[PDB]
Protein backbone atom coordinates (compact mmCIF):
# COMPACT_ATOMS: atom_id res chain seq x y z
CA UNK A 1 0.00 0.00 0.00
CA UNK A 2 1.49 3.36 -1.05
CA UNK A 3 2.39 5.64 1.86
CA UNK A 4 2.82 9.41 1.84
CA UNK A 5 4.57 11.46 4.51
CA UNK A 6 3.24 15.03 4.32
CA UNK A 7 4.53 17.73 6.65
CA UNK A 8 2.63 17.91 9.94
CA UNK A 9 2.54 21.33 11.59
CA UNK A 10 1.86 21.68 15.32
CA UNK A 11 -1.39 23.46 16.19
CA UNK A 12 -1.75 23.19 19.97
CA UNK A 13 -0.58 21.03 22.88
CA UNK A 14 -1.42 19.66 26.33
CA UNK A 15 -5.00 18.55 25.68
CA UNK A 16 -5.70 15.38 27.73
CA UNK A 17 -7.15 12.75 25.40
CA UNK A 18 -7.36 15.29 22.57
CA UNK A 19 -10.03 14.46 20.01
CA UNK A 20 -13.33 15.59 18.50
CA UNK A 21 -11.82 18.32 16.26
CA UNK A 22 -14.46 20.49 14.63
CA UNK A 23 -15.01 23.83 12.87
CA UNK A 24 -18.14 25.89 13.43
CA UNK A 25 -19.99 28.11 10.94
CA UNK A 26 -17.67 31.07 11.54
CA UNK A 27 -14.55 29.01 10.93
CA UNK A 28 -13.61 28.81 14.60
CA UNK A 29 -11.89 25.62 15.76
CA UNK A 30 -12.72 23.42 18.74
CA UNK A 31 -11.52 20.18 20.26
CA UNK A 32 -12.42 18.12 23.30
CA UNK A 33 -10.26 16.98 26.22
CA UNK A 34 -12.15 13.91 27.47
CA UNK A 35 -9.46 12.86 29.93
CA UNK A 36 -9.25 15.97 32.12
CA UNK A 37 -10.01 14.90 35.68
CA UNK A 38 -10.47 16.43 39.13
CA UNK A 39 -9.69 14.22 42.12
CA UNK A 40 -9.73 11.17 39.87
CA UNK A 41 -13.23 11.94 38.60
CA UNK A 42 -14.38 13.02 35.10
CA UNK A 43 -14.08 16.73 34.36
CA UNK A 44 -13.75 16.66 30.59
CA UNK A 45 -13.59 19.88 28.61
CA UNK A 46 -14.60 21.47 25.33
CA UNK A 47 -12.08 24.02 24.10
CA UNK A 48 -11.77 26.69 21.45
CA UNK A 49 -8.34 26.97 19.86
CA UNK A 50 -7.18 30.26 18.37
CA UNK A 51 -5.42 29.08 15.22
CA UNK A 52 -3.39 32.28 15.12
CA UNK A 53 -1.50 31.58 18.34
CA UNK A 54 -2.39 28.07 19.47
CA UNK A 55 -3.79 29.47 22.71
CA UNK A 56 -6.59 27.48 24.30
CA UNK A 57 -9.77 28.51 26.08
CA UNK A 58 -12.08 26.13 27.91
CA UNK A 59 -15.59 27.15 26.91
CA UNK A 60 -17.46 24.28 28.56
CA UNK A 61 -16.65 21.79 31.32
CA UNK A 62 -20.00 19.93 31.40
CA UNK A 63 -21.47 18.31 34.49
CA UNK A 64 -25.00 17.12 35.21
CA UNK A 65 -26.06 16.80 38.85
CA UNK A 66 -22.42 16.63 39.91
CA UNK A 67 -21.40 14.05 37.31
CA UNK A 68 -18.64 15.39 35.11
CA UNK A 69 -18.67 14.65 31.43
CA UNK A 70 -16.20 13.00 29.10
CA UNK A 71 -16.81 15.04 25.90
CA UNK A 72 -15.51 12.87 23.06
CA UNK A 73 -16.72 13.89 19.59
CA UNK A 74 -18.33 16.81 17.81
CA UNK A 75 -20.40 18.00 14.86
CA UNK A 76 -21.51 21.55 14.14
CA UNK A 77 -25.19 22.21 13.50
CA UNK A 78 -26.38 23.97 10.33
CA UNK A 79 -29.39 26.11 11.27
CA UNK A 80 -27.75 27.45 14.42
CA UNK A 81 -24.07 27.81 15.25
CA UNK A 82 -24.04 25.27 18.07
CA UNK A 83 -22.10 22.07 18.62
CA UNK A 84 -23.54 18.61 19.11
CA UNK A 85 -21.15 16.78 21.40
CA UNK A 86 -21.02 13.05 22.05
CA UNK A 87 -20.11 12.57 25.73
CA UNK A 88 -19.08 9.22 27.21
CA UNK A 89 -20.77 10.04 30.52
CA UNK A 90 -23.59 12.39 29.56
CA UNK A 91 -24.76 11.04 26.19
CA UNK A 92 -25.42 13.78 23.66
CA UNK A 93 -25.00 17.46 24.48
CA UNK A 94 -25.74 20.62 22.54
CA UNK A 95 -23.14 23.26 23.39
CA UNK A 96 -23.37 26.97 22.59
CA UNK A 97 -20.35 29.08 21.69
CA UNK A 98 -20.90 31.01 24.92
CA UNK A 99 -20.17 27.86 26.90
CA UNK A 100 -23.68 26.98 28.03
CA UNK A 101 -25.01 23.52 27.23
CA UNK A 102 -27.98 21.18 27.42
CA UNK A 103 -28.19 17.43 27.91
CA UNK A 104 -30.33 15.94 25.13
CA UNK A 105 -31.48 12.55 26.43
CA UNK A 106 -31.45 10.43 29.56
CA UNK A 107 -33.41 7.74 27.71
CA UNK A 108 -33.98 6.80 24.06
CA UNK A 109 -37.22 6.57 22.07
CA UNK A 110 -37.94 3.14 23.58
CA UNK A 111 -37.54 4.29 27.17
CA UNK A 112 -34.16 2.57 27.61
CA UNK A 113 -31.48 4.45 29.53
CA UNK A 114 -29.21 6.38 27.17
CA UNK A 115 -25.64 5.18 26.61
CA UNK A 116 -22.47 7.27 26.68
CA UNK A 117 -21.44 8.41 23.20
CA UNK A 118 -18.10 8.86 21.46
CA UNK A 119 -18.52 10.45 18.04
CA UNK A 120 -21.23 11.55 15.63
CA UNK A 121 -21.88 12.52 12.03
CA UNK A 122 -24.66 14.66 10.56
CA UNK A 123 -26.10 13.59 7.24
CA UNK A 124 -27.33 16.28 4.84
CA UNK A 125 -30.94 15.74 5.95
CA UNK A 126 -29.98 16.94 9.41
CA UNK A 127 -30.10 13.58 11.14
CA UNK A 128 -27.27 12.82 13.54
CA UNK A 129 -25.76 9.34 13.58
CA UNK A 130 -23.99 8.56 16.85
CA UNK A 131 -21.70 5.85 18.21
CA UNK A 132 -22.16 4.79 21.83
CA UNK A 133 -19.34 2.53 23.09
CA UNK A 134 -19.98 3.36 26.75
CA UNK A 135 -22.63 1.80 28.95
CA UNK A 136 -25.49 3.76 30.51
CA UNK A 137 -24.94 7.48 31.12
CA UNK A 138 -24.41 9.02 34.56
CA UNK A 139 -25.46 8.44 37.30
CA UNK A 140 -24.84 4.81 36.28
CA UNK A 141 -21.34 3.51 36.94
CA UNK A 142 -19.07 4.08 33.94
CA UNK A 143 -18.54 1.09 31.64
CA UNK A 144 -17.00 0.65 28.17
CA UNK A 145 -17.50 -1.99 25.47
CA UNK A 146 -13.81 -2.65 24.77
CA UNK A 147 -14.15 -6.23 26.04
CA UNK A 148 -17.87 -6.99 25.81
CA UNK A 149 -20.20 -6.25 22.90
CA UNK A 150 -22.69 -3.74 24.31
CA UNK A 151 -21.80 -0.70 22.20
CA UNK A 152 -24.73 0.79 20.29
CA UNK A 153 -25.53 3.14 17.42
CA UNK A 154 -28.15 5.89 17.54
CA UNK A 155 -29.79 8.32 15.18
CA UNK A 156 -30.99 11.57 16.70
CA UNK A 157 -33.58 12.75 14.20
CA UNK A 158 -34.80 16.13 12.97
CA UNK A 159 -38.04 15.59 14.87
CA UNK A 160 -36.12 15.10 18.11
CA UNK A 161 -36.14 11.33 18.55
CA UNK A 162 -33.13 9.50 19.99
CA UNK A 163 -33.50 6.17 18.21
CA UNK A 164 -31.22 3.21 18.86
CA UNK A 165 -30.56 1.75 15.41
CA UNK A 166 -28.13 -1.07 16.23
CA UNK A 167 -26.38 -2.77 19.14
CA UNK A 168 -23.80 -5.39 20.12
CA UNK A 169 -20.66 -3.63 18.90
CA UNK A 170 -17.26 -3.97 20.54
CA UNK A 171 -16.49 -0.28 21.00
CA UNK A 172 -18.02 1.59 18.04
CA UNK A 173 -16.09 4.83 17.57
CA UNK A 174 -15.59 6.72 14.33
CA UNK A 175 -18.62 7.28 12.13
CA UNK A 176 -19.32 8.94 8.79
CA UNK A 177 -22.09 9.33 6.24
CA UNK A 178 -21.64 8.93 2.49
CA UNK A 179 -23.92 10.94 0.20
CA UNK A 180 -24.94 10.68 -3.43
CA UNK A 181 -23.84 13.61 -5.58
CA UNK A 182 -27.35 15.06 -5.32
CA UNK A 183 -27.04 15.11 -1.53
CA UNK A 184 -29.06 12.02 -0.62
CA UNK A 185 -27.59 10.10 2.33
CA UNK A 186 -27.14 6.46 1.41
CA UNK A 187 -24.34 4.80 3.38
CA UNK A 188 -23.29 4.86 7.03
CA UNK A 189 -19.77 3.78 8.01
CA UNK A 190 -18.97 2.78 11.60
CA UNK A 191 -15.58 1.93 13.07
CA UNK A 192 -15.42 -0.96 15.55
CA UNK A 193 -12.01 -0.27 17.08
CA UNK A 194 -10.59 -3.53 18.51
CA UNK A 195 -11.90 -5.78 15.74
CA UNK A 196 -10.03 -3.78 13.08
CA UNK A 197 -13.23 -3.45 11.07
CA UNK A 198 -15.23 -0.73 9.38
CA UNK A 199 -18.92 -1.59 9.08
CA UNK A 200 -21.32 -0.19 6.51
CA UNK A 201 -25.11 0.08 6.27
CA UNK A 202 -27.40 1.32 3.54
CA UNK A 203 -29.28 4.38 4.79
CA UNK A 204 -32.86 3.97 3.59
CA UNK A 205 -34.17 6.98 5.46
CA UNK A 206 -34.04 8.89 8.76
CA UNK A 207 -33.01 6.39 11.46
CA UNK A 208 -33.41 3.55 8.95
CA UNK A 209 -30.34 1.41 8.25
CA UNK A 210 -30.05 -2.09 6.79
CA UNK A 211 -27.65 -4.38 4.91
CA UNK A 212 -25.01 -4.42 7.68
CA UNK A 213 -21.66 -5.39 6.12
CA UNK A 214 -17.96 -5.65 7.00
CA UNK A 215 -16.98 -2.84 4.61
CA UNK A 216 -13.32 -2.27 5.35
CA UNK A 217 -10.33 -3.74 7.11
CA UNK A 218 -7.93 -1.74 9.26
CA UNK A 219 -4.24 -2.80 8.97
CA UNK A 220 -2.20 -3.99 11.93
CA UNK A 221 -2.38 -6.23 14.98
CA UNK A 222 -1.43 -3.42 17.35
CA UNK A 223 -3.62 -2.52 20.30
CA UNK A 224 -6.15 -0.07 18.93
CA UNK A 225 -7.58 0.33 15.45
CA UNK A 226 -9.96 2.69 13.66
CA UNK A 227 -10.98 5.79 15.59
CA UNK A 228 -12.22 9.03 13.97
CA UNK A 229 -12.93 9.44 10.27
CA UNK A 230 -14.08 11.82 7.52
CA UNK A 231 -14.62 11.86 3.77
CA UNK A 232 -12.70 14.05 1.35
CA UNK A 233 -14.58 15.62 -1.58
CA UNK A 234 -14.10 12.57 -3.82
CA UNK A 235 -15.58 10.35 -1.12
CA UNK A 236 -12.32 8.75 -0.08
CA UNK A 237 -12.58 7.90 3.62
CA UNK A 238 -9.68 8.97 5.85
CA UNK A 239 -9.51 7.01 9.09
CA UNK A 240 -7.29 7.53 12.13
CA UNK A 241 -5.71 4.15 12.95
CA UNK A 242 -4.88 4.61 16.62
CA UNK A 243 -1.69 2.73 17.50
CA UNK A 244 -0.46 2.33 13.91
CA UNK A 245 1.11 5.77 13.39
CA UNK A 246 -1.02 6.09 10.24
CA UNK A 247 -4.24 7.52 8.89
CA UNK A 248 -5.71 5.05 6.40
CA UNK A 249 -7.27 6.20 3.14
CA UNK A 250 -10.06 4.04 1.74
CA UNK A 251 -11.42 4.44 -1.76
CA UNK A 252 -15.18 4.80 -2.38
CA UNK A 253 -15.58 1.00 -2.40
CA UNK A 254 -13.79 0.17 0.85
CA UNK A 255 -11.89 -3.07 1.34
CA UNK A 256 -8.22 -2.46 2.12
CA UNK A 257 -6.71 1.04 2.29
CA UNK A 258 -5.64 2.46 -1.09
CA UNK A 259 -3.07 4.69 0.61
CA UNK A 260 -1.66 5.39 4.07
CA UNK A 261 -0.54 8.66 5.64
CA UNK A 262 2.33 8.39 8.10
CA UNK A 263 1.97 10.60 11.18
CA UNK A 264 4.88 11.69 13.40
CA UNK A 265 3.12 9.97 16.31
CA UNK A 266 1.57 6.59 17.04
CA UNK A 267 -1.93 7.48 18.20
CA UNK A 268 -4.03 9.61 15.85
CA UNK A 269 -7.49 9.79 17.45
CA UNK A 270 -9.59 11.86 15.06
CA UNK A 271 -9.33 14.38 12.23
CA UNK A 272 -11.33 17.11 10.52
CA UNK A 273 -10.98 19.23 7.39
CA UNK A 274 -10.85 23.01 7.55
CA UNK A 275 -13.72 24.28 5.35
CA UNK A 276 -12.74 25.29 1.81
CA UNK A 277 -9.22 23.86 2.19
CA UNK A 278 -7.15 20.69 1.83
CA UNK A 279 -6.03 21.13 5.45
CA UNK A 280 -6.73 18.27 7.84
CA UNK A 281 -6.46 18.87 11.58
CA UNK A 282 -5.45 15.77 13.51
CA UNK A 283 -5.82 15.08 17.22
CA UNK A 284 -3.55 12.47 18.80
CA UNK A 285 -3.07 10.75 22.15
CA UNK A 286 0.68 10.18 22.17
CA UNK A 287 1.44 13.83 22.87
CA UNK A 288 -2.16 14.87 23.62
CA UNK A 289 -1.88 17.49 20.90
CA UNK A 290 -3.31 18.75 17.64
CA UNK A 291 -1.54 18.99 14.27
CA UNK A 292 -2.45 19.84 10.70
CA UNK A 293 -1.27 18.66 7.29
CA UNK A 294 -2.24 19.16 3.65
CA UNK A 295 -4.25 16.42 1.96
CA UNK A 296 -4.57 15.97 -1.83
CA UNK A 297 -7.92 17.75 -2.06
CA UNK A 298 -10.66 19.53 -0.11
CA UNK A 299 -12.83 17.71 2.38
CA UNK A 300 -16.40 16.62 1.80
CA UNK A 301 -18.58 19.47 3.05
CA UNK A 302 -19.98 18.90 6.53
CA UNK A 303 -23.69 19.47 7.19
CA UNK A 304 -22.90 22.87 8.73
CA UNK A 305 -21.45 24.01 5.38
CA UNK A 306 -24.60 23.24 3.41
CA UNK A 307 -27.40 25.76 2.89
CA UNK A 308 -30.96 25.21 4.07
CA UNK A 309 -32.15 27.92 1.68
CA UNK A 310 -29.99 27.52 -1.40
CA UNK A 311 -31.33 26.98 -4.92
CA UNK A 312 -28.77 24.44 -6.16
CA1 LIG B 1 -14.06 14.97 11.89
Amino acid sequence: IPVIEPLFTKVTEDIPGAQGPVFDKNGDFYIVAPEVEVNGKPAGEILRIDLKTGKKTVICKPEVNGYGGIPAGCQCDRDANQLFVADMRLGLLVVQTDGTFEEIAKKDSEGRRMQGCDDCAFDYEGNLWITAPAGEVAPADYTRSMQEKFGSIYCFTTDGQMIQVDTAFQFPDGIAVRHMNDGRPYQLIVAETPTKKLWSYDIKGPAKIENKKVWGHIPGTHEGGANGMDFDEDNNLLVANWGSSHIEVFGPDGGQPKMRIRCPFEKPSNLHFKPQTKTIFVTEHENNAVWKFEWQRNGKKQYCETLKFGIF
